[PDB]
């Protein structure tokens, strides 16, 4: 990231303490929890509203010394009041912008925001899982601030996760009790003490939302789909991400002893070994090496991380993923919730930064082979049904005679978002109780209110709805500012977080009481439906068509002799 930015964003961190401060009131409160009392404060937004904020509550003991790599375990209750008005560290990681490690290993916190401790009714609860990769992210109000939903009367509630290689190593010897997806397994607890709690803030603990984009969007479904979380919530929200995107899981089994290698490890490749010296390293050390544990194989290959989650190759008595997501859909208590789903309008935008610095990508997609779903694909994909398969993609998003950027960036919407959002309905369908699944579009497109991530794809002065857009509209974040009510940012604002509270308290996301959405019919998706529909939101509110069908049934078509992996 540049100099520029890099000052820019300094400044705008220092301008964020301050405003912080500003916000802060003298107005502190003590709410109970199973695990003792906890002080918050109430703070105030740049329109003039104010909440009661809680920060840096724990679910899980902090994963430290010998439980680095470990499943969360419950925390230790306390005698008094524990101080909750201000926030913790963010999970390890590197900073995108500045390029260096932050962060801390002690990170499991959530935060809980209301506009009102003592609401005349019990509230619909709000819980939001960051996207990230699995690996940046935080719960900080500098990114993820409550300001906008609190103009609602429900609860919102802000979870961290461990991330990276110290939330998801996995090592095959059972002794060693690393079976994988700490960072999931961390969800968990948090959603078992949002159940368990909820009540004391306000809310209502018969009427839970979980929601998230990209990463968690795939976190919230993966808790809509282990038996861990059964009956613990009611409502699901899936923005850009699901559980069988390519990039939400892999088998990284393998990893941890080169992981170890790069941090200098000398010895052979044995798991208790191999754990003994990343249980020593220092944390910083292991996160920043993390870039370059992936394979060039393995890279071409298109796995976009070397830790996430993974099928555990053992069970115990947290096991979050005994099955391959696919096979986890069939059995999934979260089949049977009320769900929306839906994606941006130029999802692969996102990869503008990264196609700049590797401009030769593009030449990809002269044959397509590296996007061949992997399961389909040979080894080296050089098998002529690889490249048939290949075809039908290059089919699908090659418009000239040369393969383009915009070609790209178009391709990569399918190959992350829209498939496997398809593969996942499809399955869905042959295993549900009927409960209905809403899609939007969301194609709203401003720079007049932007969020950080447009500095990290690059896309100052650059056109289309990119992947993580739409949090400009959900989440306070310190580049924001204060927007005109009459205003089509404002007025996008209020009907995004209308939208996602009124699904969240009644399981359907029409109300005649949003503007814009008063010719709006929103139906939900039936297994019948040959061709998808949505509520695309753009400065109008309307149903159509999804655009992306007939793209994702060419994908689809690629699976024509192989109909058992589709
Ligand atoms: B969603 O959580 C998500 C989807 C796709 C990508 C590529 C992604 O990467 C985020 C990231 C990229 C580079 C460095 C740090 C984070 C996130």
């Amino acid at each position: 990231v540049s100099l520029m930015e890099k000052l820019k964003w300094k400044i705008k961190c220092i301008e964020n303490k301050f405003l912080n401060y500003r916000l802060t009131t003298n107005e502190t409160v003590v709410a109970e929890t199973e695990y003792g009392k906890v002080k918050g404060v109430k703070r105030l937004t740049v329109y003039d509203d104010s909440y009661y904020s809680f920060e840096g509550i724990p679910y899980a003991q902090p994963p430290v010394g010998e439980l680095r790599f470990k499943a969360p375990q419950r925390p230790t209750p306390w005698a008094g009041v524990r101080d909750c008005c201000n926030h913790k560290d963010k999970s390890v990681q590197v900073d995108f912008i500045t390029g260096k490690v932050c962060g801390s290993e002690d990170c499991l916190y959530l935060s809980v925001y209301t506009n009102n401790l003592n609401p005349e009714t019990k509230r619909p609860v709000l819980v939001y899982i960051h996207g990230g990769g699995f690996i940046i992210g935080e719960n900080h109000r500098d990114m993820y601030g409550p300001d906008y939903f609190i103009k609602k009367d429900v609860v919102l509630i802000n979870i961290q996760y461990r991330l990276g290689a110290l939330g998801f190593l996995s090592l095959n010897s059972e002794d060693l009790n690393v079976p994988g997806n700490a960072g999931l397994k961390d969800q968990v607890m948090a959603l078992r003490w949002i159940k368990n709690n909820c009540a004391n803030f306000g809310g209502n603990p018969d009427n839970i939302t979980v929601f998230g984009e990209s990463a968690g969007a795939a976190s919230t479904h993966y808790m809509m789909l282990t038996e861990q979380t059964r009956g613990l919530f009611h409502r699901g929200i899936l923005m850009s991400g699901n559980a069988i995107c390519p990039w939400a899981n892999t088998q990284c089994q393998h990893r941890a002893f080169t992981l170890a290698k790069l941090a200098g490890y000398k010895g052979e490749d044995n798991d208790k070994d191999v754990l003994e010296f990343l249980m020593k390293a220092k944390p910083q050390d292991l996160i920043k090496l993390e870039e370059k544990v992936l394979t060039l194989e393995e890279r071409t290959n298109k796995v976009m991380f070397p830790f996430g989650p993974t099928v555990e190759p053992y069970q115990t008595a947290d096991c979050v993923l005994p099955k391959h997501p696919r096979e986890m859909v069939k059995t999934a208590w979260g089949n049977s919730i009320p769900t929306m789903m839906g994606n941006t309008s130029y999802e692969g935008l996102f990869f503008t930064s990264i196609l700049k610095q590797m401009p030769l990508l593009v030449k990809e997609l002269e044959t397509c082979v590296n996007f061949v779903p992997s399961e389909l694909a040979d080894a080296e994909r050089t098998a002529p049904e690889t490249l048939e398969m290949g075809a039908k993609i290059k089919k699908a998003h090659v418009t000239g005679e040369t393969p383009t950027a915009d070609n790209f960036m178009d391709l990569c919407s399918h190959f992350y978002f829209w498939f496997p959002m398809h593969r996942l309905l499809q399955l869905r369908f042959n295993h549900t109780s009927g409960t209905p699944v809403y899609l939007y579009r969301f194609d709203f497109d401003s720079e007049d209110l932007i969020n950080p991530y447009r500095i990290m794809r690059s896309g100052r002065g650059v056109k289309g709805v990119s992947h993580t857009d739409e949090l400009t509209y959900f989440f306070w974040n310190q580049l924001a500012k204060r927007m005109p009510k009459e205003s089509r940012e404002y007025k996008t604002i209020e009907r995004m977080t209308g939208i996602w509270t009124q699904f969240a308290t009644t399981g359907n996301p029409y109300s005649n009481e949003i503007e814009g959405m008063e010719n709006v019919s929103w139906d939900p998706i039936e297994k019948s439906d040959e061709v998808y529909k949505c509520l695309n939101i753009s400065d109008e509110l309307k149903m159509i068509d999804v655009p992306e069908m007939g793209k994702i049934k060419q994908w689809e078509s690629m699976f024509e002799k192989h109909r058992d992996l589709f």
